[PDB]
């Protein structure tokens, strides 16, 4: 909540408007690695957080760090390519920021993509999850985006989160994914968000399988909490770009060069699946 | 503990006992839906929150957010209408404030009631939860309202939590409702406060259950550990005003609306149980 | 991060460097009860933490809060006597601070010491764990000492922790108690670092012992994680000073006097253990 008021992203929502021949309908977050569906884009028009009014502005990447509008797949979207994570030092009402100005620009459906850790077995580096559901673990302990005074012209005090991902893309995601004949179907799990920077150990990725974790890491959540707050369509992938949980022979036990899911490779194809999922996404004009 | 000062607690007392005739020996935080309790008072004193020197003043409410005194069965209380949350933006040691004040105010036992979500299947929407423990998930992180420097005025550094209950009201208490001879015997079970204001996912109140929870909640444990701290006898209620735990077909998966557990109804009857109680809170006057 | 900047670390390494002979190889923490250590040094040099230009003051020790140089077993030692920690207000980029410094002051090896509670059955009150991995719950929230810009001066964004305790250092660790001819095996297990400073209750201690953890405590992971950050071999120990989990009549349930473990006793030999520990500490000079 804090930092910002109505008016800010009020003022930001219309410089936006005012500065864009855009009107958003979908609002697509890119994780690490997945910022290239920019590329996917047409009629693209690049903003860079920097320039926009009370936008965040990166800590270090900046370059990587813009937020493109135009087109995909018959869709008005607005791409954030770079997206804020808490562990930046962003307190979470910055993070989720973008969400909240995205509501105000008439998005409706906001799509998060990121880049866990494999925690269930099954999973084999390279997947894509589907998000059905997420631990948020800084919210048990008071990291929710949502603290501090409600705004009523958002949303609700007390917003429910068992419904955040959104069955109806749920399903025409895992059909479209059959549509295409692909090879290992669209995973679904539970996402778990774990704040910090470092990465897991061996003893807490162990925590995270018990907790019933699918899949951790440092972002989405917060603004999955904000969008469905506004009353977003939200539904999600996780690219698993690697996995552990094991003491008994570490062996490789990661370090993040390893994080890439064959980069290009399996970046390229969550692309181009949430891409052709454009055409899945309820169009305002209410089709009928 | 930080932002107030001893004497900020001890203006406030001060100010309070000059300016009520009463000297309440029993404080009584009421939770959402429980605030009627406070009609059960006489010869109450209805002080505004804002009122008070250096208490907390409400986010939101402030009407459904008063401190009343006067009497309940035979105890002199100090009903505080309206509870404060981490949620609200209050730091803990906002939250936690009123307790330390009531302490300097002669307050020896502390009764908090809270209206938290039904985790354990036993329990039936309406049914009144005997705090007999809790699980601190905030305190965990970082946020616990003792963090700071310790006042030994108040209490020792690292005060034990594993008493915090005590026993022996929770005996009288469970005895009590047999007293009355009622229908669903007086639930016993474990809450575990879980900060943010939205409403746990399906994965999360999984992760709940597995933890050892039986009732979810945003508030009351800031407020055990402190009283504890100053060496206040505490028990507690939890309605139960709701409950989840299903992906598989969510169904009803909450709202908010759906929180009242039959509002006037159970409300009602974990009020006049409280007010009976205060028969069984051991009076200063040593009684012998 | 946040709070100090790199010339802040620069100004206190130097500043310490050129007020020292020494020239720090190991750092040894030393937890509660543990400062005994300090005894052990020749040659040595204390500093008030207050002395040291940049370096966190303590909160009300001070006296039992100092930074003492000099040499153990053959290794040239800098013994934080009195370690931060986030619960007396510290922000976690203060109670990690010395080891930043000590990695500049050329420290590479960092053995810490903590005393937690015993949450593993097999656990003895006296035992001396060996910490083998940790569960860094304020870490899950938010709590991180790298949240911030990382400083790549220092080390990585993304540092991995499956790592942390050193495989050799451990070896050579349970080794050694074998070669004195020990009682009681050097335990081994996972510490789970739980911040406040209230004790934790039965309900929170089975949480503990689900999740995994061996051994509870309210600091160490912090210090861990960045020397970790730096490069720094890490390993250490913690003196089980008591343990609980157990509503079915808690009977002792602890109070923190009860905190000693035979005091002097397991103290005195977790210390001279450490300290026989500095000949297993490979040497700068690559030992051959
Ligand atoms: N937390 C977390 N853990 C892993 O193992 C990851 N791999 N990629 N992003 C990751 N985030
Ligand atoms: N956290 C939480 N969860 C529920 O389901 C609740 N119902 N009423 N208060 C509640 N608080
Ligand atoms: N958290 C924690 N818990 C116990 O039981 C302890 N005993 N000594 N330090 C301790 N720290």
């Amino acid at each position: 909540e804090n930092g910002y008021t109505y008016e800010d992203y009020k003022n930001t929502a219309e410089w936006l408007l005012s500065h864009t021949k855009h009107r958003p309908q979908v609002a697509i977050i890119c994780g690490s690695g997945l910022g290239g569906l920019t590329d996917k884009l047409t009629q693209a028009q690049i903003f860079d957080y920097s320039e926009i009014p009370n936008f965040p502005r990166s800590t270090v990447p900046g370059h990587a760090g813009r937020l493109v509008f135009g087109f995909l797949n018959g869709r008005a979207c607005v791409m954030m390519q770079g997206r804020f994570h808490m562990y930046e030092g962003y307190p979470l009402w910055k993070v989720t920021f973008p969400v909240r100005v995205f509501h105000l620009l008439g998005v409706d459906t906001l799509v998060v993509t990121n880049a866990a850790g494999g925690l269930n077995p099954k999973f084999e580096v390279g997947d894509i999850m589907l998000i059905r559901d997420h631990i948020n673990l800084p919210g048990f302990s008071g990291q929710n985006p949502l603290r501090g005074p409600n705004d009523e012209r958002f949303g609700d005090r007390f917003p429910a989160m068992s419904d955040a991902y959104d069955r109806t893309m749920r399903q025409r995601a895992l059909s479209t994914w059959k549509q295409m004949g692909e090879q290992r179907e669209l995973q679904e799990g539970t996402y778990v968000m774990v704040a910090g920077p470092s990465f897991e150990t061996v003893a807490e990725c162990r925590v995270l399988q018990k907790l019933g974790a699918d899949a951790v890491g440092m972002s989405t959540v917060p603004e999955v909490i904000v969008a469905r707050h506004c009353g977003l369509r939200v539904f999600g992938f996780s690219l698993i770009t690697n996995k552990v949980i094991m003491d008994y022979e570490s062996l490789e036990k990661a370090n993040h060069e390893e994080v890439l899911a064959a980069g290009k490779q399996a970046a390229q194809k969550l692309e181009q699946f949430v891409s052709i999922l454009m055409a899945s996404i309820p169009l305002p004009d209410k089709a009928s």
